[PDB]
């Protein structure tokens, strides 16, 4: 009889070091305990933040301020489907070690997945991830590219990018960048590289994911698709928009029978993707055309 | 806590309260000791059960006489029963209120279903349906109306198939109609009235049902399937023709998984619709052929 | 001093004792007591609850099959304000029972704006609203009387819509009906006025409202717009359709000061009033077109 309940202040442990993969999330983790968490901020764009507080009590230009940005936030979480049992009651001569080796990569398989879910996701067994997200929201601006051809994808569609980010969000701040892998290998052998691009360190100094144009710390890692039609890029704000909340934890049912001898560790996600104004992001685009 | 034997009394009574549905059944429901319940009489389906038993014992024709009604007189109910879950994950809010204002609705439409297998139903699972048991006394006998081309029978065939069962059924008590919504929009609003259709309130009285001729309440529609070729009419004296053993008072068990946090009801119920007989509903067809 | 603590309970007690306005202003009421009342829930939509389970079971058409469903069942609320002080700094020339003889008058403010937003509304702030509401379901399909003069004030409007509405919920519990002044005198002693509005209690028998047309009973209330243009029905099942989610028992907020020749007292209410399901309300029509 292995499994009982001992794997879950370590699966907790798993839960804090794999947000170590920060492959698309570094944000708020909102401590849940409701289940909906809203509030229907000042936003944004909009903010003004800062006011005279000296001067007049805006009045010619003008104080409001200007658009956008809107979206009722509220946050309420989903659930990620990684439930699994293995060989389950063959270690019935007394083994207790071999489990959380027998762990520690099926659990990273669920954040493989779970990351990949933050990048691309509807609401389903997974929350609500970014291609099926912006997709439809200021992002995919066509075409600043030639579809893999001696594309302009070098720095100044990421110029084209953040210049339109700057009311989104504002100023280098994060206007990051995430890109495809093809993308990025359009931007291997880019010339620009104007302030750093490859191998490009540079600094390092802040963040500096996998890559650097202007300072915007690419994800490669092909988790947004390439085939010369998909997205590219990331100048976002990742230091206002969606955030993931966090609930309690994934926790797990070690479950006796359970038939066919087996057992069930119910590896089971439990947070959420969304974000917090009109725009932060754009994505692509590099189309096939 | 909920999810309880304290909570199956609100969501049992709703059986008491809607057992009432006025819509395809109503009987004596027996209520059942046993299960395979069955009696072993030959019911006067040829008595005549004295001359006086006189100077003469009617030895002649016949020797039994006519079934019978030997069947034998057998019972045996079925299981009805949709699975109920409520967000067994949630709520641990103590909204309680919730269940109550949530459903009442599961009881009903599991009536509502299994409505449509009253009156419709080839035997298994459900018990007896009607139209099915109503295809098989050639009760569609053909044929009195037209095919959806302006048709014409008023109580026509009410006064036929009245005289059809003017056989072992009397007049008017209760002796009872189901007809079609269809059947309530071309007789229903006509001039007729044809004895009543129109108005058919017709006081309002006692219990009754919307519409009627003759003295008959009138029940309508969906578990009627329309299509020219059916019964748009469904009379039977119900006392006679057909009986409820009706046998499982409710029980549905509030056992937890069923599992991704969202657990296990289940709605159970076993009643059953049987007779005696032979041919005791007549009606349709009201054909498409 | 008073306003600031010392009639309250008098006010949400007075206000429990005229929440009455038999027009909406008691429904399906739940009081809430969460900010927002979600739940994921699949009722009377889809299911087909149980089916026979023994033989063949679902295995072609559909799977889901329609909706469905989902919503999600969510229930926020709407902060239903008043903010209506008097100056007590000079006015305080002994008055006192100025307190029993202010108030009430402003509770009359309440439920009549509370009602004339109820019925009509956009839910941004307000519910959304009921007349409101069968204009975005289009329930109101055109024509059945003509357009304020010669409008044929029937009931075939109302049986077609009825058995409409009886292909959604079932018939003749409760279904009701709000109609127009132009409706009141329209439908109330014009000659057969019509099914039955004559009486006008009409018997009057039930728990309350005036009126009863085979079980609808007759609100006026006053809010249609005339013009030939609107409905001058409300065809729906009350116990289907919509409930009450009704949040707050009320706190007025006579705050002091708000001072130089004034005071403060704000007052509130928070409830909630939400649609249950899908299209479950009817209405008109009757509209100029």
């Amino acid at each position: 009889s292995s499994e009982s309940y001992e794997t879950i202040f370590s699966q907790r442990i798993i839960r804090d070091l794999q947000k170590e993969l920060v492959v698309g999330a570094l944000f708020e983790e909102l401590p849940m305990s409701s289940k909906i968490l809203t509030m229907l901020v000042e936003p944004d764009a909009g903010k003004a933040t800062w006011v005279a507080a000296s001067t007049y009590g805006t009045d010619t230009t003008t104080g409001e301020e200007v658009k956008g940005a809107l979206k009722e936030i509220h946050f309420s979480t989903y659930k990620l489907a990684a439930k699994s049992f293995i060989t389950d009651e063959t270690e019935e001569d007394a083994i207790f070690s071999l489990l959380p080796l027998l762990r520690k990569r099926l659990i990273e398989a669920h954040a493989v997945s779970i990351e990949e879910a933050f990048m691309t996701g509807d609401g389903s067994g997974k929350p609500k991830g970014l291609l099926t997200l912006a997709s439809e929201d200021s992002a995919k601006v066509v075409t600043e590219a030639k579809a893999d051809g001696s594309v302009l994808v070098t720095a100044k569609t990421i110029s084209k990018l953040r210049r339109k980010l700057g009311r989104h969000g504002l100023k280098l701040s994060k206007l990051v960048l995430i890109v495809s892998m093809d993308a990025y290998y359009d931007l291997l052998e880019d010339e620009e590289w104007q302030d750093v691009a490859q191998v490009g360190n540079d600094s390092v100094k802040l963040q500096g994911q996998v890559g650097r144009i202007y300072g915007l710390p690419v994800v490669v890692s092909e988790y947004f698709p390439a085939k010369a039609n998909s997205a590219e890029f990331a100048v976002i704000v990742y230091k206002d928009n969606f955030v993931m909340p966090r609930q309690r934890a994934v926790t797990v049912e070690r479950e006796r029978q359970a038939g066919k001898q087996r057992d069930a560790y119910y590896v089971t996600q439990r947070v959420n993707l969304q974000r917090y104004f009109a725009n932060g992001v754009v994505s692509g685009t590099y189309a096939a055309s």
